[PDB]
């Protein structure tokens, strides 16, 4: 019901043109009927539109310059009034006329003293999907856009300014990158560093961030230009020395690798969601720095990270399954085929060295708990409970359930010590989550991972998809079965003696892994097997067996997006091993600077062949 | 690090310009610098880059003839000096401007009496993946990697020499064949040739091998070089008579078939390891004479081999069966529950005649063991333990089996004289590779066999990327299992009473072989149910259930991979057969000479239609 209300307003708009002499007559080249109408008598002008016009404003929008060049010399003080109401607010005509890219009339508006630097921020111009465009807030702004390119110098000429900048901080460099015409607006992008006469008193004009923080060479890594993106390299770039075929070039390396500061580049692009930046990650100076980041020190640290968890389960498992139990005491198995039991374990008897040994493993498992606690969500100090909301999907989906492995042995620390009855249940989770979990260090360890990300993507949707499908149709046939052996003894087919493990049963049938009940030595009822056969088509001859056809458009048509997925994870893996480690260790790429006359900023190079 | 050590100097070499005066001024075209900076004083020449140049070197480097002239003009001593340090060695200043593909320099540079067969045999040059190039260590060698035709012949008229060759032994020709340009290289080897003024004394500057000891042909069947395979065919073929369309060659055939020596052409391609070369197998005068070796006198060869190997295993395995056993004497089941078993087989029984029918079959199967043992591994008289780690990658995985045949039948020869407890064990294996490795026939003998190089393919990589995460996810649950009934009874539901067991088990339920347990008569644990059913999703119907669509790419995508890979198998049999069988016996192929006015070399002939 929002975007009703532009509508709504939109074609009320149209009806004061259609109520209006004085409108009617502006959209329509009627020079000869706006000739009459304000010399036969002093007809007032300031009748605003539904939304707030002068018909300066509709000339200007319906390209009628010549109505504009009579309503010049009937009354020139129309142009220092912008328009006032919540859409287009405070744009004026300068504006309007820019977005139809000529009128010959940016000769005469300003002729006329065009105010340029007016702020047209209404909200049909903030960044936005409900808006089917985006332009900037300047004059300036809006030309570039549309690329009109003498009328820039005209209207650079009469004094307008690079240096503007909106409520998002943004300027016109910024602007240029969000176009989505993309080539051709590249070469509009040198017009203006032309343009640049000096720096104010710091930057020169390309060092400007916005109220986010970033430069425009950052935004369009962003955004993903990829064309634009090369466009902005070459004067980062430095050639050295060509030997026939043989190109040895220094690239820059200054404003892409963490130094200190959450916004160098690569943290942007993992923490980014759009998939079309992504394809960041194939130009010249990323690629090599990334893969020469990865090999030299940053895989063997990944997988010596991974040989000590994987000791840590072992640790744990072995922990596991040594438990002080103890022979079923003081309790017999007085409810008679309900209890099959013979433990009900210990409480505290740990008079035994051998004890010792588990004592050891139980502490080494307890302490790593609060350090993946500690290292992961470090926001527990202030020990907020809606704060979890804002750590579930606030990272990936492995950083989940390794926090959530934590919590099933912080468990076994506090029954413990309670020493309550149910114990193995939180120890379930514990045990299982935790083996699951090795597949996090999956990612690389050789190209044999792109198997992984392979299941990340079916197991979200494509199973998801059929987890559903068979509770639709599994839920009708298991109440089905236990209506039509209600009246059947249980000690003979005691597959549907009670519907909480009837509905458990014909789970089991229908991943075809129990048998399928048959006695066939006493006469089971005769509508059993009518309905069974009814089961075994519908279940597993037509839903299974479309299952595996059904992957089989969904492994083929992310045939080359898995790849490019797996080089999402490695970096994934590069960006957030830097950050938590330290200095006099992992040393920081590229080559430094101040020993060649270069300068502080570090570099790498690259040598190829052109060919 | 080994490649840091490259960029750390090579950034220090551009410190050296600009820390002095006279190489920053060569390396701009500062003639007018130059022009004062030996004229107003006798400034020194002969200082060096900080790796060994002068600027005669960097003015050639950054295409510098001007101040190179007026360095002529100031000291005309440079270009006897090279280069000095360890990754360019030797290079001199005639290589560069070479490299340069002209400066109009080599003009001046013989002018000034250019040293020609200076070798630049600095590591920067020689043929490795680091380096991303290959050129040879001669100007003669240089030019023509880059064609510059115009600057070969002046070079060769002040006295280039043809026949220089380096460390490996190659020759210019074999560098001709190593550019990766490829028909744009073709007419360059054209050239040389017609410069073949005569032979030295023996060979014509073609049949020159290197120091691996191979003719220039046949290092093109090395690289596979597709096109320039069939430029160097053109002198070999020798065409007879047309008819219309009717066109009858007579190819050559004698550089390409075994003669002798080790290194004919066909154990080239079969030993060397690029996927690239293999497609040498379909140009006109190899896959015709491979098909006609393969059809008569070699398919069955193979497969009367065959048959012989099928009666051995059938020799072996009715002497497998029938066995030495007895009933169960001085031992009752005292472990109870524990040995369910009845022979404790016999030890120097064989008094009957019906033994002397075994005693056939295991004297057969012994004696081919070593047949099998002396045949394909022969270097075990050199009683080398560490030489098995030299046959294990070299040599086919059929060339691994059956090896490993032999040694568990060694095993029943050593353990049936020595008699001890462990029998069937070693027999075990000893049955079921037995068997397995009759699929190393089934490479031809129809062509229901590009089957087998399938399965080849997959049992590497495509089944092992998935083991690992088999057991991934398994060792988990069969944990989580044997916590989750560690307070149950045995006597119902055994799956899980004691680990190695329930490790086993689990595993049987991955791959849905047994029945998944259920009593339906007592209570089960209540935690069983819910962690068993999130069991049968991740499993059987997640995991195995995408394998299939794995498989689903990587079965089309080698869609004619296998093909090709059919027609290696076949030659690495035949050339296998050739090799290991004698004389007056297998009459090797083609056509003699002598008989008819040809020479020595022999012949075959291939008649076709032009359409
Ligand atoms: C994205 C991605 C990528 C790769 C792998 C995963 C894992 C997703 C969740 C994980 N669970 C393991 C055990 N679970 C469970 C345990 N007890 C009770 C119940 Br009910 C459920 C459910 C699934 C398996 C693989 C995820
Ligand atoms: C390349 C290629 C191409 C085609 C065929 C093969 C064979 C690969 C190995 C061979 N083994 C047979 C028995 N094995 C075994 C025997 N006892 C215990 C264990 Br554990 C394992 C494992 C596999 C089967 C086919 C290989
Ligand atoms: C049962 C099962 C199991 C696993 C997989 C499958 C199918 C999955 C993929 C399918 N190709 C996909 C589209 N095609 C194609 C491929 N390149 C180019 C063009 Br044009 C078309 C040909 C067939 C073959 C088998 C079926
Ligand atoms: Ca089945
Ligand atoms: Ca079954």
């Amino acid at each position: 019901s929002w975007a009703q209300s532009r509508d709504e307003q939109n074609l009320l708009q149209q009806k004061r043109i259609w109520e209006s002499p004085l409108l009617l007559a502006a959209k329509d080249n009627d020079v000869q009927a706006l000739n009459k109408l304000l010399k036969y008598e002093d007809c007032k002008v300031h009748q605003r539109g539904a939304m707030g016009e002068t018909a300066l404003h509709i000339a200007a929008l319906y390209d009628n310059l010549e109505a504009a060049m009579v309503l010049m010399e009937a009354a020139p003080e129309l142009v220092f009034e912008p328009m006032t109401s919540e859409l287009y607010e405070g744009q004026t005509a300068l504006h309007i006329a820019v977005v139809n890219q000529n009128m010959n009339l940016v000769r005469a508006l300003l002729a006329r003293r065009a105010s340029v630097s007016a702020r047209a921020t209404g909200t049909a111009f903030r960044r936005s999907p409900c808006n089917l465009i985006y332009f900037g807030e300047h004059p300036l702004s809006f030309a570039a856009c549309v690329n009109s390119e003498e009328i820039v110098r005209l209207l650079i000429e009469h004094g307008a300014d690079i240096r503007a900048q909106d409520s998002l901080g943004n300027t016109v460099l910024h602007i240029l990158i969000l176009q989505p015409n993309k080539t051709f607006a590249c070469q509009m992008y040198n017009l203006l560093l032309s343009y640049d006469r000096h720096g104010d008193h710091l930057q020169p004009l390309d060092l400007v961030p916005n109220h986010q923080g970033l430069t425009p060479f950052k935004l369009a890594g962003v955004e993903g230009n990829t064309v634009m993106f090369q466009h902005l390299m070459q004067k980062r770039k430095h050639t050295q020395w060509t030997y026939g075929p043989l190109t040895s070039t220094l690239y820059d390396l200054t404003e892409i690798d963490s130094s200190g500061d959450e916004q160098s580049l690569l943290e942007l692009i993992i923490t980014t969601k759009k998939r079309e930046a992504r394809q960041i990650l194939d130009q010249t100076p990323v690629k090599e720095l990334v893969s020469l980041k990865w090999k030299r020190y940053g895989r063997p640290y990944f997988c010596m990270l991974g040989a000590i968890y994987l000791l840590y389960i072992i640790c744990f498992t072995m922990c596991c399954i040594y438990r002080p139990l103890k022979p079923r005491t003081n309790n017999r198995t007085s409810p008679r085929d309900n209890t099959l039991l013979q433990q009900k374990l210990l409480q505290e008897a740990y008079m035994t060295p051998k004890d010792d040994i588990r004592l050891v493993g139980e502490l080494v498992t307890v302490i790593g708990a609060i350090i993946i606690l500690l290292v992961e969500v470090p926001d527990i100090f202030r020990m907020g409970v809606t704060r979890f909301f804002g750590q579930t999907i606030l990272g990936g989906p492995f950083h989940v359930l390794i926090i959530t492995y934590a919590f099933m042995v912080l468990v076994t620390m506090v029954m413990r010590l309670i020493s309550a009855s149910g114990e193995v249940v939180p120890m379930s989770f514990a045990l299982v989550l935790g083996w699951c979990n090795v597949m996090y260090f999956a990612r690389g360890f050789q190209m044999l991972g792109p198997f992984t990300i392979m299941i990340q993507k079916m197991i979200f949707g494509d199973l998801m998809r059929f987890c559903w499908l068979m509770a639709v149709v599994i839920l009708g046939f298991a109440s089905a079965f236990y209506i039509i052996f209600q009246t059947e003894d249980p000690e003979e087919l005691g597959h549907f003696y009670d519907y909480p493990m009837a509905l458990f049963s014909t789970f089991e049938l229908f991943l075809t892994i129990i048998d399928g009940p048959a006695n066939y030595n006493v006469d089971l009822p005769f509508m059993y097997s009518i309905t069974y056969a009814a089961f075994a088509i519908i279940a597993t001859l037509l839903m299974l067996n479309l299952l595996i056809a059904m992957m089989g458009d969904t492994h083929w048509r992310v045939a080359h997006e898995r790849d490019e997925l797996w080089r999402a994870q490695i970096v994934a893996t590069t960006v957030m091993l830097e950050r938590k480690l330290p200095r006099c260790l992992w040393p920081r790429s590229g080559i430094c600077g101040r020993e060649y006359g270069l300068g502080d900023r570090w570099f790498l190079r690259v040598e190829d062949r052109q060919d």
